[PDB]
């Protein structure tokens, strides 16, 4: 089926994302519909990328949780701009999001951290994410010891652990097609004869595949 | 099962990639084992990312084909550094590759271009990839007209279409595990007590998850 401007669910790309995300979640052949690739880079243009989970989305943007002292956390703190890719192979769909990133409030991060299974909370205390470690037994040992320490106790959120929110400035909706002639509808914040008004300060236009 | 330094297939990370890639290809639950996310960025640190197919790999690096006048092609030409992510959900594995990018020789690009189905060759001539276009009918029309033009003829490769090779400087092998305590073995080109010699100029070390 065609992916067409006149059959979008919404000209607010966050609501269009919600529509596609719901379809992904309802597809039995998709495991984690909220898996996404996060691209970051140094201020002088050395890029990096890794898989993350989306952990909430709405008008203020796309939220995710990590260690601020990891390789991505140092890049985001020095250069607060990122890009996201969602790829849903069984739907032949891709969503791209570009925007600036801010840290979430500490009390929000505390709340999310304590909502996680206790084993994941202890894992976050164990791991100085992306630091060099000697072997896997080092993690297994420290993890077992922290299980003793936190028996019947609350696990404190590490000072270095928290969340980010990416405020969308660009959102591309890609629908795959034959002959490599895909449908691309791209929203950007802001008129040319091929540029169209969406909701709020959004504009949208079609890009060649 | 543990992902362990003493049970790597190879201390040449390109051969370790080959081993994991073969397992991905042999997994019926993986559609395109060669799908990867490419992260690029401007010289002043504005990142971008999108799905691509890997189209060959070996000692000289990881090859892929695109339009040099696309958004990624302008970034790569201005700032010849990229990052790749392979994510194989059914194997709980991720591979990350960082390195500089060069353009492939024109005669190599010609050969690869003419190996593609004719409909994909014509699609590449139709599409000024990532340029703004008016509607999807614009592509359908131009594509049908180029089918007439190239009936029984060779489709010339566009001057703007070709390939890149990413020479690996960093390669991370990520194997997912319980409690978010994953196995990360990271090769980099080059000794600390946690740094180990691989093949050639490679070093490897374990990173905290
Ligand atoms: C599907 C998937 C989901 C992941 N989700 C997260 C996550 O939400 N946060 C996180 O810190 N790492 C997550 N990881 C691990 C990252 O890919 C990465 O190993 C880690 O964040 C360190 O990246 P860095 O060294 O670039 O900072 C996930 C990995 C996979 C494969
Ligand atoms: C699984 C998958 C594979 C793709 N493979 C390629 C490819 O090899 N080359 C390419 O130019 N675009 C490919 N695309 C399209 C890109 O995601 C993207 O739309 C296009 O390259 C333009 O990106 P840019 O605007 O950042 O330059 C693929 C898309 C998907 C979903
Ligand atoms: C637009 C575009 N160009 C090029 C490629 C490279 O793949 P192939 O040469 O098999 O068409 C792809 C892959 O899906 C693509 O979508
Ligand atoms: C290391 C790591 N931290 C954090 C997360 C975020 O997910 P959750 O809060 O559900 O553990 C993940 C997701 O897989 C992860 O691998
Ligand atoms: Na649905
Ligand atoms: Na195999």
């Amino acid at each position: 089926e065609a992916f067409e401007e006149t059959h979008l669910t919404s000209l607010d790309p966050v609501k269009q994302f919600a529509a596609w995300f719901e379809e992904a979640v309802q597809c039995p052949d998709i495991g984690e519909a909220n898996a996404m690739c996060l691209a970051t880079c140094t201020r002088d243009g050395k890029p990096s990328a890794r898989m993350l989970l989306l952990k909430g989305f709405g008008k203020d943007g796309f939220r995710f949780f990590t260690n601020f002292e990891s390789r991505k956390g140092k890049e985001l703190d020095s250069n607060p701009f990122a890009s996201l890719v969602f790829y849903w192979e069984p739907l032949n769909r891709q969503v791209r999001v570009e925007g600036p990133v801010k840290k979430l409030p500490e009390e929000e991060a505390e709340c999310y951290f304590h909502s996680r299974p206790k084993s994941s909370q202890i894992g976050a205390v164990v791991s100085h994410q992306s630091s060099v470690i000697p072997d896997r037994e080092y993690l297994r040992k420290k993890n077992e010891e922290l299980e003793q320490l936190y028996q019947d106790q609350e696990v404190p959120k590490p000072k270095s652990w928290g969340g980010y929110v990416l405020y969308p400035q660009v959102m591309e909706f890609w629908q795959g097609q034959t002959n490599r002639l895909h449908d691309r509808i791209v929203f950007r914040r802001g008129l040319g004869p091929m540029t169209h008004r969406g909701e709020e300060d959004w504009l949208y236009e079609r890009l060649a595949p």
